[PDB]
């Protein structure tokens, strides 16, 4: 007995409308996780990086070097 809806309230309804529909792309935007995003792309070649593992390498020795003495010292040199 309204005479139908009155159009003020597909007036307010529209911007409900056009609120939904940009909504949905924050959510789109803030839908999956890290979880299973590994990455693998890659297509360049390290250059500057080599010397830089050369540099490891070879300080890697006096590395190994120094850890075994890090471990005497927590043992104490105890073990008798």
């Amino acid at each position: 007995g309204s005479r139908s809806f009155s159009l003020g309230e597909v007036s307010d309804m529209a911007a409900v409308e056009a609120a939904e529909l940009e909504m949905t792309r924050q959510v789109l935007h803030a839908g999956a996780r890290q979880d299973d995003a590994e990455p693998g792309v890659s297509g360049a070649s390290a250059h500057w990086g080599q010397r830089a593992l050369q540099g490891a390498q070879a300080v890697a020795a006096a590395q190994r070097l120094v850890h075994a003495i890090a471990l005497m010292t927590q043992f104490g040199r105890a073990g008798s």
